[PDB]
């Protein structure tokens, strides 16, 4: 089980080797070219929407340096869900990581910095910070 009560503070730095989906490359050259995602990354915990980073323009290693404080109840997981913002519709998901709270709480926990890899391609570099108790 486990789960984390109490403060989470989790800094989304940057994100490196975002790949273009099929989907989000629909839209013909027509020479070969690299498609350029205006990416950014929303923020869940449990199946709740916290909040999103800024969008990077034509990008696919953006730096969005976006800090996020929210108040956990009962938490079991955080995802990190980056998607390309498109013009019109729905965005487009293009990768995505969920980080269990159970693994972030062993033991000394309160603190988290590194790169995480990203499904199905890239990394994102995050820092997390915990102020409450597991339980
Ligand atoms: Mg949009």
């Amino acid at each position: 089980m486990v789960v984390f009560n109490g403060l989470l503070k989790i800094k989304i730095c940057e994100a490196v080797s975002l790949k273009p989906t099929a989907w989000s490359l629909r839209d013909v050259g027509p020479r070969p070219q690299t498609f350029l995602l205006d990416p950014y990354i929303a923020l869940n915990v449990d199946d709740s929407r916290i909040g999103q980073t800024a969008t990077k323009q034509k990008t696919n290693s953006p730096a969005w340096h976006d800090e996020f404080v929210t108040d956990v109840c009962n938490g079991r997981k955080i995802e990190l869900a980056v998607f390309h913002d498109a013009p019109i519709g729905y965005d487009d998901f293009v990768a995505n990581c969920t980080i269990q709270f159970e693994e972030l709480l062993q033991n000394g926990s309160r603190h988290f910095e590194d790169w995480i890899d990203l499904e199905p391609e890239g990394k994102v570099y995050v820092i997390i910070d915990l102020s409450g108790s597991s339980g």
